[PDB]
């Protein structure tokens, strides 16, 4: 949902978009993982900041 | 701050310019960590010396 967050508080919510594109292009079975890893590494880090 | 750095001797501050690109060219998690470790590296350098 557009343009709306439940108060002003600052707060994000947030989706973190992945490294690099297409997951057609990745499809290596490998390196994935290290794009999971990284995005949960990053998404740990948008959660936490809220 | 431009001088007014207090007394004089062995003090001034040291702001630690990350190399690469701007922030904007490196885009990476692992390419981030690692210049933030060599940064902090760096960092205690700086601060061990005066």
């Amino acid at each position: 949902e557009s343009k709306y967050n439940e108060n002003i508080e600052g707060l994000g919510t947030a989706t973190v978009i992945e490294t690099t594109q297409n997951k057609a292009a990745l499809t290596d079975q490998v390196a994935l993982g290290k794009e999971i890893i990284a995005a949960l590494t990053k998404a740990r880090a948008a959660l936490t900041k809220n």
